């Protein structure tokens, strides 16, 4: 009943240096799902299902 | 009943330096889902399902 | 009953330097969904489903 | 007698991403020379003495 | 007599990502020479003495 | 007499990622020479004395 947050950090990314020399990149998706190339990403959920880089499947019923 | 937030951080990205030399990039999607190239992204949800870079599937019923 | 926020940050992006030298970029979508090239994006939801870069599927019923 | 330059590069800087978060910077020079903070600099000399960031001395005769 | 340069590179810097989080920087020079903080610098000399970041001395005669 | 350079590289720096978290930096020079903090530097000399980060001495005569 006296919660005290201070200087806290949650789902935090900082201080990222990145060099990506690539002569070629290619995704050839044929009918499917694909996720590629996530970098320096931060989420924070409450009462929820939190996905960052999901390759979810073809739901059939 | 005396919640105190201070200097808190949640779903936070900061201080990102990025160099991307690429002679070619290509996504050849044929009928499918694709997500590519997410960088320095921040979310924060409450009472919700939070996805960042999802490749969700073809819902069929 | 005495909530106190101060200097808080939520879904925040700051201090991003980005160089992207690319001789060619190409998305050849044929009938599908595609999301590409998200950079320095910030969201904040309450009582809602928050997606950032979703490749959602062809809902059929 | 048939010199051929092509796509050459000399004294060249390119593709530099830089983030500099600093809460304080200070140079307190008292009577002296100082050089600070050179970034992404390019020179090219011919028949000459080329200095980039020199702290040269008090010439006395 | 048939010199052929092609795609050559000389004194070249490229593709540098740098993050510098510093709570304090300070140079307290008292009567002397100082050089600090050179980053991503490129020179090219011909028939000359080339210095990049010299701390040269007090010439006396 | 048929010199052929091609795709050569000389005094070349490339593809450098650097993160420098420092709570304090300080140079307290009292009457002397100092060189500090050289990063990603490239030189190329011909018929000359080439110094990069010299701490040269007090020439007296
Ligand atoms: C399950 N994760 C979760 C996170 C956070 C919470 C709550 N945060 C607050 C803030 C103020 C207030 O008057 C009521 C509430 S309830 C509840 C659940
Ligand atoms: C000692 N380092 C050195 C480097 C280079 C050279 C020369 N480069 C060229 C280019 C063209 C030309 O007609 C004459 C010359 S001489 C000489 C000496």
């Amino acid at each position: 009943v006296l919660y005290v947050g201070s200087k806290t950090k949650e789902g935090v990314v900082h201080g990222v240096a990145t060099v990506a020399e690539k002569t070629k990149e290619q995704v050839t998706n044929v009918g499917g799902a694909v996720v590629t190339g996530v970098t320096a990403v931060a989420q924070k959920t409450v009462e929820g299902a939190g996905s960052i880089a999901a390759a979810t499947g073809f739901v059939k019923k």
